[PDB]
DNA sequence: TCATCGATTC
DNA sequence: GAATCGATGA
């Protein structure tokens, strides 16, 4: 039911996605990683997709925090994106990089709302959209790489 | 049973 | 500072 991120080799990761329309913004959703060994290739994967991004032109994207704590007690969408500009850069250092700084603001958020200091888990449920694209098979074959 | 992120280990 | 583990409450 879940589709996967593939590595450069074709192998599937442990790492379960989905594309399509959620609130309202178009793009790709990856699943958090836990309890244990439950989506463990997260961050390889997250990787793959920034590196593919940048191949296909893409140089920025919106990154919204989409875990269910999240959403149920953060209504508003502009406060679930989780970088404080407009976009998030993809370009201008290694893709795992730019990664962790996308990651890092994941750790401003706890269950029911934001925190001052960054702590805990950066691996949540996410939605990344790319501006302009509204369509599956572009979304298709950046995880299938 | 299950995804959550705080907590612990790296 | 970041990867991984696993306690937790719905």
């Amino acid at each position: 039911e879940f589709m996967h991120v593939f590595d450069n080799n074709g192998i599937e990761l442990k790492a379960e996605c989905s594309i399509g329309e959620e609130d309202g913004v178009y793009g790709l959703i990856l699943e958090s990683w836990g309890p244990g060994d439950r989506n463990k290739d997260y961050n390889i994967a997250l990787d793959y997709i920034i590196e593919r991004l940048v191949d296909s032109g893409v140089s920025q994207v919106v990154v919204y925090l989409a875990s269910s704590s999240v959403r149920k007690h953060m209504h508003s969408l502009d406060e679930r994106k989780i970088h404080p500009g407009e976009y998030f850069t993809l370009i201008g250092n290694s893709p795992r990089d730019i990664r962790l700084k996308m990651c890092g603001y994941q750790a401003y958020f706890s269950r029911t709302g934001r925190k001052e200091i960054p702590s805990g888990n950066r691996t949540k449920r996410i939605l990344i959209n790319v501006p302009g694209i509204y369509s599956d098979s572009f979304w298709a074959s950046i995880i299938r790489g």
